[PDB]
């Protein structure tokens, strides 16, 4: 019998796989007999053991085929086609709800019976994040609500401050909570066109550590980053559709997404200042360093920079009414789990431990 | 049986779709059973539920096909070919008539019983816009005339007020009324070839926020936009037919379209200044800002910016005789529908609120 | 039955069509029934209504086909091959005779009863053009004879003078009379290879708006242009074959065509000036301005730009015996028609109206 | 009969071969009759004599085939697909454990009776290396742990010092021990995008000899290398995923791997220094130089720069319990062999010979 | 019957022909009857007259075939695959032995019964070459050893001195002896990437006449070669594998080969001077110039350029025991032939003639 190109496409759609070689590689693993499959018996990775039994008969015939990459390319095109349909037609509030449902699905597995992490350590993460800025939950609620409402010329937030201040730490967490991509505009102007092509159909972008000019009085090395941005004003404004590049494509036309710009304390033009609706002054704090020096499980597990940590913070601090009505059911269950496995006295103690510069679990 | 490539091309033309992945993604939705289709039950997106039953049989066979992107590329080529044929053979009045018809069809959808907006909020839009310039209604009709008559040299309009003065606000609204593209002449002259190539077959160009030099005493930052335009004089003049580099292909030959140039108050070289038929001196108005600070639904819904708002202004103010003969059947229904929903005192009350800087609905 | 590729190729040849999306677009229009086609009844476009009845059968089978763009690419290459053979094997006098024959076919269609032009406005245009330069009729024949004779390094003419002087108007008219292309060598050496890549197999070239240096005391801005032309001497001399280049094709070695250079009062280096046969010293004339301010149909209809006005002038001022013996038959029918529809006193009145700077038709 | 593409794909995965021409050439060597094969009789290369008999019948039919390169491209893509699966799903400890197994398999071949290597020269290498820096086996273990844990912003080590200080020697041995790629960031910005794309799916990267500025007071020539690294800060930080590109590919998005930077005593910006967790200052030593003048075999055989030498140092110095549990059985077997063939006093005499700057084997 | 693709591949293997058009052209010449081929009867070209009679029957079916360039590309990729198997699996001693075998095969033809060359004139060349430097046969042997051992960093030789000193003459002779390529790193810093890509799988690389800066006090013009070479240090050192690229291929990772740098008397950085294991200063000398004015056959037949002359020099001067054991038996037969056809007094008279600046054969 022949290969079913449809059954491959189902696997690609269900695993949301948009890399041709990753799809090829995993579909090849299914060729071996399911009765003995060691990865299935060891339960190693979700995207194998769920699917092998359904796909085995087709994977065996796929392994003989002469067209293997042409099958996978069509299957990957289908996943990209789905994403472009969704990006035009869904409301941004529903896109965020779709993103949260995937993050809650991760949280089920990580803290599950087949779990691999401790919820007490991740809540220690929340306590460290709440110390970084005054009214941390208000800032994160403002950020979500801004990215959902997407008001013209009030679309970008500026994160400013000296070295090792936590601006990247917060940006990276927001960039996993919301789906998005990072962009580096410190490169020269003639490559900039392909670089900005990564924003195609993305919900959020982060421009990381934009180098300025006039840094020499502060010992900061100068560069063209700030000057490249001031050539891109209409990409920031979002009033008009802009023609985004891609390799092996024509220009493709859309509103370029909202985002975060991070920089050191350079000067900024008035023309560029008119685009940023909000500015966050990140401060180095000596006591926050002394905590991490004793509590390194946070960084080895990448806790304080993951989007799962901010979702746990929103589950703790915000009312249920500010989640969209469909996900309120799952959010309520998670509030009951955090009320079960902690107390307010432990959480108040954890914040005190961080502020004292001792170990959070002390 | 085989896929009908003809039926796919009918959907592509009926939905005016010229992106290959978008056509692919939407056509795959039709493979599911029509009797259960939740998107049809919700009547959510027009270009789904009008078509599913007509195309369902062909989508079941397309789902098994091994040629999916090959089919859709030819369907997209057919839509692109129609647009080129039109661009050579239609008169500019027919093009603008076909453009107004498309807008009017969207007005029927937005303000219907399946509607999503209130026509008062958009007539509030007309009241806000009419304050921005003296006699806005007549400046629009002069711009429309100029783009239809396309007289050599007498082709471009210059918008050159100070910062944050509404030049983008009017430019984006005129851009959607007529159809066109924004172009980035501030990017590098060795790739500007592939930027101007976006103007192939288009009706308007807007050259967004052209940077000059010599404004630095007034804090205006330097850039090369003005020097690039002063190299493109034959493109602006529109006497001769110029050569446009369509990406990955050899050049097209055509008259580069008319359009709007937006800039801050830099100096313009005398050689370039002659290319502009008329100039608009925008300014900040503090009362107009405070009106928006209260009437926030105007910004959130993009009401002050969409071409539907200028068309409602044209429907309200101008004599029916200024519109081409085939749309006069539609305009007069909308004139009756506008006089039905509004009194003149209410509209004067809107404009009075704008001049006082209070909310337009107050 | 099956698609016949010969029939598509014949349509492309007869319409002299060399763009693939344009050929695809028009041939698709023939798929509908001939008995009721509005386009065939309205007589809108010649290249439709002449051809639908012949091709209906093939266009119906073409709409079912899966190789549509493959057929059109071979058909366009047949038209491109024909231009290659002609430009290698014809004499330049026969090339110009072929070009005049094509323009007379337009004149038949324009002034025949299905057209829309008024010949009184075109002969007013002839009267207006003759005032732009002294002895204009001699100059056109001197330019034409130069392009037919093509003596080495005596191949280019220089159009020079103040801004707003009609040099582009006359150059664009002379271009349409001859054929040819415009090139903008103010675009950078970073891309200049593909710019001169437009001159392949052309009869005439216009280098538009060439920027010099050292014009600041005359308020002229500087640029690269004159240094690019003075780097391109091997192209302007035309003694030897030069390796012209266009993307996704090999270089083709040929003699680069002769042409017109348009510039303001920049300095021209002594090495470059030795490439020009003669210069024309344009300057503004006040009466020509006040004439166009009133005879405004000239600019709107582009009458002073079109080569049809220059050809109607050559019909008026030159002997029959300057034209080739194959075309003299048509020329005498047109010469009779201009006497039958005018008089000498009417033409004298038109020129005097231009000299008075009033409306030409008065 | 016909070619089995499955048998080629087995050989490609067996030999872990990812160059298409290399695979093609080696598989063609199997076409000749096995009964007489000179390379098999001579045992010259494992990847031949192990595999010829299994593959011969398929190679005989493959040698007739008209599609040979297409077959080999599918076989190579299957091997890149495997690596793409491993890099996303394995732990970094498993990756290193797998890599050590590959090196231990080479040691069995090198020091078998079929192999050419002499263990005394390779242990002479270990003695020399342990003199280059204090506590070398602690430094190596610390580095290996740092690469496994991959802690954000604590990922890169800086090797600094004079000319001929041994920093390249030690980096090359580490780079073989845990497989990675060397990158040249001294070339201009416009080629960096392709060059940085070599890091896709690699465990480790080394930036060799990055040129700075301000060296001229110390005879060191300036370059842009340090400025380029100061633009790439987010690649060094590794907090967020960056967009990496090959030629003729779309981008791959991943965390850019940990690494080593080697440089001479140019100044480092304070923004860049914060990315480096540990700096090693190398120094020239006369006894090491004079020793290498006498034990020339070390340099001819490339012993001091090979990862096998560092693995031998780890086997001799580190406890078994520091190695991963699944290879402790192999390490114990090698520890027994080393104590069987060396005393400590032989090795202490080797180190004394090195400190004396006489020949290691004296 | 059909084309045997295997027989075309055999011919490509036996002629080492790795150009697609050359293979196509030569194989097409076999289609004519071999009974009366004049190139065969005149024995004009070995790659023809040896092979025509075997391939005639296949060339007749090849001449009718429609896939001719597809057959040739597979045949050429088979030769390229053989080279890449060899460059990894052979020892560098075998590579040089294989190269010397190929030169000896030419020499037997050149000096055979169909020989166009005269061994007297070529040994006149050996006499001239041995005068260019002291102890030339030891310089040559020291070079060969250095290339065969390829010791890290001790890899490159520098040829330095005034114009017309013979440094290119010796580099070209050593390049034809070993095989390899010449690279011009004076070309711009971006084209440099594909220029260096020519080194893939090569044995030698020769960098020709690299420009320094700061020589205008001694009439030597500035350039960028020495600044570029100081950026390529990791390629010269050969400690690490480096990334090499060809157009429309991704990078090949290998140790960049050893060889020779030729330069006039510019100053060299300490950083680059540390890479060179030996420097030769060449001085212009009058007697060699006056000899060549009378010994003109040397330049015309390119005798002093040729690796055949250096091999003849090694056969004359060096012991047999220095050559590899498999080639030694051919070396003995060539030593006998030189002692037969030259006495010592003939050769010593030639060296006296060179010193006298008279004709070598005088
Ligand atoms: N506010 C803070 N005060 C002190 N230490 C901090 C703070 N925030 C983060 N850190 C420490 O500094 C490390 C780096 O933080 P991070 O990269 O987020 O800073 P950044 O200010 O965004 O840096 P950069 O300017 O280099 O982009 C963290 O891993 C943590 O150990
Ligand atoms: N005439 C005006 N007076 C005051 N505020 C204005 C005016 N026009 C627009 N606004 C406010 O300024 C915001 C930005 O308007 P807009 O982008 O059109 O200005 P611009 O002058 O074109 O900007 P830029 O200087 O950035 O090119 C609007 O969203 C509105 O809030
Ligand atoms: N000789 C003239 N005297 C006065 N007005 C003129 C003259 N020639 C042209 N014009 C006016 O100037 C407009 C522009 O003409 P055109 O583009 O041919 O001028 P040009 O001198 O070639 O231009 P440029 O200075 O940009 O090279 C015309 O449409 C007409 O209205
Ligand atoms: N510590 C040392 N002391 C003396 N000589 C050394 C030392 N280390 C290496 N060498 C010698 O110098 C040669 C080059 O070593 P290597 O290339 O590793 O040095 P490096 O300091 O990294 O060089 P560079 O500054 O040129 O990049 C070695 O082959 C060895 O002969
Ligand atoms: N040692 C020498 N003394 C004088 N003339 C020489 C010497 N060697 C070669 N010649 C003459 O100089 C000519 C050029 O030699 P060659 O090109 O090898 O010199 P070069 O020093 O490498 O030159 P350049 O500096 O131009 O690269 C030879 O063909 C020969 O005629």
């Amino acid at each position: 019998k022949q290969v079913s190109w449809k059954l491959v496409t189902e696997y690609a759609m269900e695993t949301k796989c948009d890399d041709v070689l990753l799809l090829l590689g995993m579909y090849l693993e299914f060729q071996y007999s399911f009765e003995m499959c060691l990865k299935c018996i060891k339960k190693e990775q979700p995207s194998h053991y769920k699917y092998h039994e359904k796909h085995y008969a087709n994977a065996a015939i796929f392994a003989d085929s002469k067209n293997q990459k042409t099958i996978c390319q069509q299957a990957v095109d289908t996943v990209l086609a789905k994403k472009r349909v969704d990006s035009l037609q869904l409301t941004r509030e529903q896109m965020l709800t779709n993103r949260f449902n995937d993050l809650l699905d991760r949280m089920d597995i990580m803290f599950g019976s087949t779990g691999s992490a401790d919820i007490e350590e991740w809540m220690a993460g929340v306590a460290w994040l709440h110390c970084l800025l005054p009214k941390m939950d208000s800032v994160v609620y403002d950020f979500l609500k801004c990215m959902v409402y997407n008001i013209p010329k009030k679309r970008y937030w500026l994160f400013k401050g000296p070295i090792d201040s936590g601006k990247t730490t917060l940006a990276a967490a927001l960039l996993e909570l919301c789906g998005g991509k990072a962009l580096n505009v410190n490169l020269p102007l003639d490559r900039l066109n392909f670089e900005l092509g990564v924003a195609i159909d993305q919900f959020l972008v982060v421009f990381e550590d934009v180098k300025g000019t006039g840094g020499e009085s502060r010992d900061l090395p100068s560069g063209q980053g700030i000057n490249n941005l001031d050539n891109l004003r209409d990409y920031l404004d979002g009033s008009v559709k802009v023609n985004l590049e891609k390799k092996h494509l024509n220009k493709r036309t859309q509103i370029f997404p909202p985002g975060i710009v991070t920089m050191n304390e350079y000067s900024v033009p008035k023309t560029l200042q008119a685009r940023f609706v909000k500015q966050i002054d990140f401060r180095p704090k000596d006591y926050l360093k002394h905590c991490l020096e004793r509590s390194e499980f946070l960084l080895e597990k990448r806790i304080i920079q993951s989007g799962i940590a901010l979702l746990l913070m929103l589950i703790w601090y915000r009312p249920v009414a500010e989640f969209a009505q469909s996900i309120q059911s799952r959010i309520v269950e998670w509030k009951e789990r955090l009320d079960k496995e902690f107390s307010l006295s432990v959480y108040q103690k954890m914040k005190f431990n961080v502020a004292m510069g001792i170990g959070v679990l002390d």
